[PDB]
């Protein structure tokens, strides 16, 4: 409870990691994520330290009591983090190392605009109570820097895992301590979406686009009006795990266009069957010979035009 | 614990501030949203205050303890606020400046009559618990009144936020003090609503449309009921992020207007299949030449006669 | 905490009043309700009182400690309700005045067999903690009896706001006080009801019943089949916001009526086409004719006792 | 806090009794339920009591105090029982009576092998902490026992309330001692399930056997077809209110039924078709015929012997 | 509150055992289960302790006072396991007895790779507190090892149940003291799985296959898009019990065949309607006649296959 010796009167710069243990829970739509994790605190003082003279006597003379706990805030939590002391210790330059346990949910944007093939990146932000009786510095240490013990995250690859600091920039005086900023790198699991998703819609839209070889009006009609009951059953079914978006996504357009070739393809079986009703058969035959080889032509060209403009 | 002292006999006028600091989670269907935000709190008082007689020898003589906490508390939260303080500071004048950060839900009314191009504005009222010994006075301060940080809500054109101060009417004598109003006006982002909801659904009645280019009874048929159908689906696909609404809006107009353009073009396919077996075929002929001019100009007129009603 | 003074040997009767100040989230098929409202006590003492002596010496000699508090418990809530002390004040009669701000769930049983147009009775029940140096006694204030502040709840009508004291009938004799009872009747709003229920149902059924004018059997089945199935469709659309009903409702005798015509004029299609085969013609003819206005005059008249069975 | 006296060397018969007040929220598919109930506790002393020699100088001279209170607790609840003390009273014996107000979670299992018919007992279980001084017994009150002020569960008929003791066996010495059994039978009520939920199905099936008095291979097959879709959307519909059930159930069966039937109808056109393709039409009608009176009888059979299965 | 005593400089061996009470709440899409159980802790010691003198006087002098209590953490949980302590037991050896009741969530990954077939393996992490006045460690009594009480699992059959140490291998020296693994086995009840949702899928892929017998190109095409428009129907009817799963799945794998056979069939129907067309009887039928007895087999033969990919 004592004050920060200001015998240096040099800040005292504090050094910390964060080091995961289980993370689950990457709930997209919502844009948080459960963490549970272990923080490792270790500050370094002179005054009201020891120097080793007790030796043998007292290899490490610990202090269960809590004496110059710096208290740090996450700035990204509704609700402060689970507290679980597991262990202290104290080096022979004075120097406390603790450790604890904690269970957080973090609120951190996500980018779905190419949803299938997406790349996040998840942020904990750090931040320090700082004190009247001396100037306090966060910093994070290169080694202890924080590691997964090899854990998975379910459909995600995690990539790398980096500690960097930055000024808060809060606009407060007392809030312009310098903050941490904890970065995770992931990357979406793909392979499964292709014939989960992509290949059904596909078939549908190909099964289609069979009535260009076909002359009989009602066959025509019941095909491409049932694909299209099929398309909207089969979006209705793959809704449930995509996120709820206020911007435009890859698939989005993809689905936009889906349905103006089905109303391109309504089109061009009417106009067929009203020539060949005012007799222009040739006319009918060209038309319909045309679309054959017109319409996957130009569902190829924008498809290529729409991966080019949303992925570089 | 103190009470405040009364060498003035005028009224303890109490200058804050609300500093947003992220704002998520606008659920629309349950008119409530999530809110982290700095609360800034900084009276003034001058007896058992501190002239500037100490000055280098005590440039801030800050009390870590608790005197006199103007007890703030907010009049529309099923839960209070979160409590985290963060620091405090004194002025020469022995005015304390307090900050804490908190996690609020405040409960505020939506208006979804214009849903795609509507604008909310959100509402957080502050109420000061009055003393006896004293009277309190809440005020804003113009500098500090509020900014964002430049966060970003989803879907959503942050537009103002502004302050002002306006009587209780509260029916209660003691809880007559004028209490604080906090105003953000914010905007929809309606672009991806245009290709994500609307088109599809002008998509599917313009391919009903069509069955006034054919004499075929059964394929008309097949048309007309298979696109209603196709339209129900659709709706259910869209309803999942409309809110639940006990009251008329633009986009459910808009859809009580389509099931009746349906219910007339069945009406209509069955008056001409009925007319040409009674052989009047001019007269069948009359009528699909007119209905063919006649659906499209009467849709686009009942739209605009909507638009103008619902949009001034 | 001293104990109420029998110095009248006469119960003490409080007496109370709950001003409401904002009641949201009605969830219907959960049978609760949120509120937020202002308990108002104010208990009568004659002893450990105060005449008028101190006068503008002491205009209300206020007492911030808690003394002689009545125990008021609710006895339709899972958890206790939120405590927020506002004010306190005296009476120169020593009489209390007590303030606080409460946010709780009561549990409420609805009754939807008129759904579309039925009005509720939302019911708060009131206890108090029954001690043994005195008789105490709950009344309620005819003033201060609560008021909403003009406040609206979505979707409903606001109609009366009533306080009843009764009997607790609790089988236990230190459990007889009567309680307070306080009615808060509401009526729905059901306009918008009929456009985004009513209506399209009857135009679906209206669209299955243009069969009765038409001679091709693949046409007719086509028509009556699909009907049916958007009828289908359709259902699943409206339940979303239908509370769950393990009781018969005036909209589920509508649906089940419905399922009955719809089987009803599959069996008149196949009977005509029957006839026709068999070569009556005359006789499927006047079947035919006869159902054209059998149908809808059926209905209308099953609807009219419907209404009458549940609405007097 | 003074422990039991062991002057009779007798174990301390505890008598106790719940009396529920309100009952709601039996989540079916979750199999817990929502309880609100009054626990009376009252236990019988002989040394630390008092004979009757206060009498008119002290009627009953209670303690505000808590004085050897059985703790006991439930076995079958995730979170301990809301405390809510009442009120307290003593006996010329010196036997206290103690009454409380609580809300809990009971986890009893559900068995849906009968769904719209069937009958559950829900369970309540009570253990007694056993001291050392002195041996301890639950015994019930047979008045006392347990009522429910005249509480009605929707959709349920509340049928006895019946207290049990019971050897805990859970091989633990120390938890041997008897445990209470509180035993709740409930009825379901299942008039509005058959009109709601049965007769649909059924309406359905029915129109799609109408396809045996049919030639029109073309009409046949968009019957069965049709109808086959109607089911599945039908199932879609009425599965919101059935609880996820991972064993045979009597709807369920039923439902594998219907399906089976149409698959043996679609079966039943083809060969129909073929025969009359390859010119066999005495042999086609007659299998028609056949199948006229064969399909319901065969489904009425199947539907008794379903039901003596399941229903003993 | 004391320190163990180290006067055999041996660490403090200390034996516990996990006893189940009620597992509910399987959440299989969110990889946790709910868990009540007894956890039965009881270490030895010398110091501090009491020979056998008392005898009679006092046969087990019991300690209410907390003692020596081993704090033991799971590592697990996301929120700490409750308490509720049932009883406390003393040897004449002076080792501690300790019994206690906890309701916890355990957050274990579920692998549903053979979803309907699966056996799964829940997980429970026990650490303990290390102190600095001796060593401890955890051992596993194999009686007491842990029971169920013979509980049952919903839709599971429980194999095993078995305690088994190991290192922490948490990068932490203070971290490093061996964990207790606690390894349920359980295994799927999949029978009602098969006339749930294997058999109607077959069913209806079977009733698409019936085209094969016919030449109405206008039967064929209804056919086949309507069956496919009843398996996405019934995908939806499925998908609400299935977890989600970012990887592949034996049900998945078998979907995606479903979705290929009904492509491959549309294209089958197509190529013989174009074949009559241009007037190749011969080949139309040859091919028709092939694929009758291709696509079972090639169905049975790739099925074969995806089993023995996905068991071995
Ligand atoms: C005789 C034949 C008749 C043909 C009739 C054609 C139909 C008439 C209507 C056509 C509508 C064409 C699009 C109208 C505007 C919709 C906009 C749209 O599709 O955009 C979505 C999307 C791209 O969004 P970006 O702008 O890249 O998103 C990032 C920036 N926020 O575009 C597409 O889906 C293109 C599809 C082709
Ligand atoms: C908007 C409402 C859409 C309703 C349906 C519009 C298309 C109906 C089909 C028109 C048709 O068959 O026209 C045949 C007609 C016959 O020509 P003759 O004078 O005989 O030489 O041919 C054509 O017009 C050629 C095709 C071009 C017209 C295509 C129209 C597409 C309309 C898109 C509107 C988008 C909004
Ligand atoms: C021979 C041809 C036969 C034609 C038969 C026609 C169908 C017969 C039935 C027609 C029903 C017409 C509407 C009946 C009442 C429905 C009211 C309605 O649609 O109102 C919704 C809405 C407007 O609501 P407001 O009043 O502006 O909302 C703000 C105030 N609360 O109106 C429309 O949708 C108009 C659509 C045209
Ligand atoms: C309500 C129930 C609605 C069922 C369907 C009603 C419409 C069926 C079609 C009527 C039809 O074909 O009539 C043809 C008939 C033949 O006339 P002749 O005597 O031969 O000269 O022509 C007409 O009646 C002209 C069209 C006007 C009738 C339209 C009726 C619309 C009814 C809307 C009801 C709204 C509620
Ligand atoms: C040749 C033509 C063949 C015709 C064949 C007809 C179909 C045969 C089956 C007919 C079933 C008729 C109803 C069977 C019992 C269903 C009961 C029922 O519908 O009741 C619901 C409801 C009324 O409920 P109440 O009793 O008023 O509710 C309040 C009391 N709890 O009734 C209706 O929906 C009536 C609809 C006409
Ligand atoms: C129950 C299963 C229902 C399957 C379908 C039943 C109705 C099929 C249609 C019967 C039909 O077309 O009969 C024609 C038949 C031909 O008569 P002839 O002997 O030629 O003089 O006419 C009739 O029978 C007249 C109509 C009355 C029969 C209606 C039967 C309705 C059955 C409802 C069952 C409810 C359960
Ligand atoms: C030329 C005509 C061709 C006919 C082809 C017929 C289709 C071929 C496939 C038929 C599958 C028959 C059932 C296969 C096994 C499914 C088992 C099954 O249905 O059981 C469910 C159920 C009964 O479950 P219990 O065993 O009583 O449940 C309590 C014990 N746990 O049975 C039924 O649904 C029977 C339906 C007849
Ligand atoms: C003239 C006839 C025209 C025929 C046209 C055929 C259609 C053309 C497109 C065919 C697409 C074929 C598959 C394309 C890639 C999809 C991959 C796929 O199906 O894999 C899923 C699955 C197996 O996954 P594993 O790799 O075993 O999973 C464990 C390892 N993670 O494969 C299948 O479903 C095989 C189905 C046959
Ligand atoms: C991709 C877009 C798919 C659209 C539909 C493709 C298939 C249409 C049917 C083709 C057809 O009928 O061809 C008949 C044609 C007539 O031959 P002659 O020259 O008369 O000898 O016969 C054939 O081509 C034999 C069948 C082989 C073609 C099958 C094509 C399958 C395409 C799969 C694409 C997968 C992506």
């Amino acid at each position: 409870v004592s004050p920060p010796p200001p015998i240096a009167d040099e800040p005292l710069t504090v050094n910390t990691g964060i080091y995961l243990i289980e993370c689950y829970s990457l709930d997209d739509k919502a844009e948080t994520f459960k963490v549970n994790a272990f923080l490792s605190l270790s500050w370094k003082d002179r005054r009201l330290a020891f120097d080793p003279v007790r030796s043998g006597v007292r290899v490490k003379t610990y202090e269960p009591e809590a004496i110059w706990i710096p208290e740090i805030r996450f700035v990204n939590v509704e609700n402060a983090r689970d507290a679980d002391v597991v262990d202290i210790s104290v080096s022979p330059d004075g120097t406390v190392q603790y450790l604890e346990r904690f269970s957080a949910r973090v609120l951190s944007p996500l980018d779905f605009r190419r949803y299938p093939f997406d790349s996040q990146t998840l942020h904990i932000y750090l931040i320090v109570r700082s004190v009247d009786t001396r100037n306090i510095v966060l910093a994070v240490d290169l080694e202890k820097v924080g590691k997964n013990d090899d854990v998975f995250l379910t459909g995600w690859d995690i990539e790398s895992f980096t500690a960097v600091v930055k000024p808060a920039n809060f606009a407060l005086e007392d809030r312009l301590e310098s903050k941490l900023d904890y970065q995770l790198r992931i990357s979406r699991q793909y392979f499964s979406y292709i014939p989960n998703i992509i290949l059904p819609m596909l078939f549908i839209l190909f099964i289609s686009w069979t009535a260009f070889w076909s002359t009989s009006y009602e066959a025509n009609v019941t095909l491409v009006v049932s694909t299209l009951i099929a398309h909207i059953a089969f979006n209705i079914l793959v809704e449930t795990n995509l996120p709820k978006t206020p911007y435009m996504t890859y698939t989005g357009a993809i689905i936009f266009m889906i349905y103006l070739f089905y109303f391109v393809a309504v089109i061009e079986v009417t106009v067929q069957h009203y020539l060949k009703v005012e007799s222009q058969p040739a006319r009918a035959a060209s038309i319909t010979r045309a679309s054959r080889i017109a319409f996957p032509v130009v569902f190829l060209l924008a498809n290529i035009i729409l991966a080019f403009l949303f992925f570089g």
